[PDB]
């Protein structure tokens, strides 16, 4: 694993920043490394443009240009990075459309359709982080917000963070034995499960219990869905990574290419082509 320490960015076009171009407005959010604040660019090029702001003490990107190469239609833009006194300041996109779980619940009649629209969006996310030996780890719904056009856009593209949600993580991570970019496809049936039932399949009554049910419990099938649908959850829910949809030869194809996706057109989507169910 080569590990790639993050001290400095400047998005082609943009002049080096600091932190005395920007001012703060508000806090936009609280994650598990620190809040996101929103700022406005004050001076250059860009004067005046609105951005999301980070400030942790460092930040690294495993790999089993890279902060060009992980740009993508449905992941957060990194613009500015730079460091003063001992700290990380990260200048991304403001994604102006909230979380996506915020959005699907101000919506009582959601379909499974509607559903399937975002996780195709997501999985075209993971697999292009995977492709660059990327592993996203700590995927969960606090990440996933929406642009103001209401496309699917991740916060973050696989950084481990050290600053100033066990039930997602998958049996391998969980028990420490591994990891591989197998564990995200599993967060994904979690996130799936979720949005389709509206419950976590895995939750005990703390992180010790949680992590022994994700481990060992038995899960039962939710008899409401599709049986397209069923039969994804099936073949992501292995506990055995290798066997898990995904890690096949064809590794991603084997998801684009199953029955639960077969309404989608995935050069289209990848286009934004297709219109979100809902709008912000
Ligand atoms: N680019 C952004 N634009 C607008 N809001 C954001 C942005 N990034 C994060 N947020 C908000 O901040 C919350 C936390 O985001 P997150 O990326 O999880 O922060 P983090 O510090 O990396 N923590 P975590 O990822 O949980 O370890 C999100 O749920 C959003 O509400």
């Amino acid at each position: 694993i080569k590990e790639i320490a993050i001290t400095h960015h400047v998005k082609e076009g943009h002049e080096k920043a600091d932190p005395s171009q920007f001012e703060l407005l508000k806090v936009l959010g609280q994650g598990s490394f620190g809040k996101v604040f929103l700022v406005k660019k004050i001076s250059g090029s860009d004067a005046r443009q609105l951005y999301a702001m980070k400030v942790l003490k460092k930040a690294t990107l495993k790999v089993r240009d890279i902060l060009v190469e992980v740009n993508h239609p449905f992941i957060v833009k990194l613009h500015y990075a730079f460091q003063t006194e001992g700290k990380l300041y990260l200048i991304l996109d403001f994604l102006r459309g909230g979380d996506l779980f915020t959005r699907l619940s101000k919506e009582v009649m959601f379909t499974e359709e509607d559903v399937k629209f975002y996780l195709a969006e997501l999985a075209l996310a993971l697999d292009h982080l995977h492709s660059l030996g990327i592993i996203y780890r700590d995927l969960k719904p606090e990440n996933i917000l929406l642009d103001e056009e209401g496309h699917i856009k991740l916060t973050d593209f696989g950084l481990s963070k050290e600053s100033i949600t066990v039930e997602y993580m998958a049996p391998e991570v969980v028990n420490r034995r591994g990891h591989t970019q197998s564990a995200d496809w599993w967060s994904f049936g979690v996130l799936m499960f979720e949005m389709l039932t509206g419950t976590l399949p895995f939750q005990g009554k703390d992180r010790k219990e949680t992590m022994t049910m994700i481990l060992k419990a038995k899960l039962g099938m939710p008899q409401f869905l599709s049986p397209e649908a069923q039969s994804l959850l099936r073949m992501l829910f292995k506990r055995n990574p290798a066997n898990r949809l995904g890690a096949g030869p064809d590794g991603v194809e084997e998801i684009k290419r199953h029955s639960f996706f077969s309404t989608i057109d995935w050069n289209k989507l990848y286009r934004r082509e297709i219109h979100p169910p809902f709008k912000p």
